[PDB]
């Protein structure tokens, strides 16, 4: 079972460099307007530093056309270049907000190159393990581009932090050079079932017992091997996998509890609990 | 560390639907030349014993329906290279990338654009596997792809899932990898073994990680004896001069890491981390 990504080819379109002074990032080119890490123009004060900045102080470019700034603006965490030219090759999209848990593609960039894409999970830490400043993530449905995630940071243990697409942080973030760092991390439940559904699917069925559990002793065997807790919404959305198979979530809950105290001694050949395919993207 | 694809719009912008009776796959389009599964003119029971001479001088162009997205293009020739058809149309693509046709070996990386009926449906980073086989996920004429430098380096079209869920193709110029065929024969995958090399390359790539450094070193006859234990690739003294580089940079050579993947079999990793060594990172993928 392959983690896929979108393809990319509609995001590859929009990416574009931006430079201010020394900092050089990535930027996102939307009909006439690029979008950015505000940080771009650095205990900073950002309204202050924007207000002394003009059109002049930054260059934008995608490939070879330089692209002329004519308004500059700031929306929370995310900075607005309005540009001279209509980005001809702008995909159907919408700016979208994720929860934890759900999954996404990022197309990394360097200077406004693409560089590679993958799949990704939003950390229940709101953390992402991932001049890459600037990509974004997006799902794709239906010839519509959702983006959903801008990179703003690394955090010193590696991970990846950053805002939706209208400047709001993912986690308790800021864009400062101070000290911060991720959460206890936690295992997305509702995921590792969805990737449970998905061996039965591929005709796995070995951890399937004869058992049903109940969704408050789970929750409680779950809390001690550091998973999220599972939710009613969490089995409404397990449903459909639920009818498909014939295996019902608190049974597969059963089933989950018995591997995490014992081992699989195997599943989608893999050794580990996968966690970052959601209930959708098993379906897809 | 992730497994990235490489960005899939130059070869988003080549995928076709190739439609031939009741049988539709994927296409590649290139120029004025669109590249598919020569069995897109097989009606499974041809499958299991299928003459493609004899069924293929019995089509003309207008039997095979070629549509990119909205736009039908029209098939003005015809002609089988191996495995796979080459359909002349009367349109050049005009987003044809820079590109090149090129046939690799078992432990090679490349990005797989997984398409079903012409439409793009998702990218995934794939390694040709030592048995000629592909761990992959209607997705016939999938091509398989790598990008160096704007150009696009062909190197893999998808013909048949083998019956134990994993998937056989060819080359660009339609020569197969490994002894498979497009037959419906009994025909599987042999045992899969691990790229050792790319292994060590991983290993490398790990060196502010070196918990698993030890201060034993080995030869290359008593490694191989070892890992072929584990169902190892045997490391041949090709792939010690290919991670020559990464030895230097880390300091470590080729032998004394080998010697440490050589613990790691033994004892596995004791709780710490991915839980499983990696192999579909190249040497030349971990430098870049």
């Amino acid at each position: 079972f392959r983690k896929m990504a979108f393809p990319s080819g509609k995001v590859e379109g929009c990416m574009v460099q931006v430079t201010c002074g020394t900092t050089t990032l990535n930027g996102l080119w939307l009909d006439d307007v690029v979008y950015c890490p505000r940080h771009v123009i650095c205990n900073p004060n950002y309204e202050d530093l924007l207000i002394r900045k003009s059109n002049h102080n930054f260059l934008v470019q995608a490939g070879n056309v330089q692209l002329r700034v004519i308004g500059h603006s700031m929306q929370n965490c995310v900075l607005k270049l309005k540009v001279d030219t209509a980005n001809p090759k702008t995909p159907k999209y919408k700016f979208v907000r994720i929860q934890p848990g759900q999954t996404f593609s990022v197309l990394a960039c360097y200077n406004g190159s693409p560089s590679g894409v993958y799949q990704c999970a939003m950390r229940p830490n709101f953390t992402i393990k991932g001049g890459s400043c600037g990509s974004v993530g997006f799902n794709i449905d239906y010839d519509c581009v959702s983006f959903c995630y801008m990179h703003h940071m690394e955090l010193p243990t590696g991970v990846h932090a950053g805002t939706d697409l209208e400047g709001n942080f993912y986690g308790p973030f800021v864009d400062r050079q101070t000290a911060q760092a991720a959460g206890t991390d936690t295992t997305i439940t509702v995921n590792v079932l969805a990737w449970l559904y998905a061996a039965v699917i591929n005709g796995d069925r070995w951890f399937l017992n004869r058992f049903t559990t109940t969704l408050n002793d789970f929750n409680l065997v779950a809390m001690k091997y550091n998973y999220e807790p599972l939710t009613q919404d969490h089995v409404d959305i397990l449903g459909p996998l639920s009818a498909q198979t014939g295996i019902a979530v608190l049974d597969m809950c059963a089933s989950l509890k018995e591997l995490l105290q014992n081992g699989m001694n195997t599943i989608l050949g893999s050794a580990l609990l996968e966690d970052e395919f959601t209930p959708f993207d098993v379906v897809r």
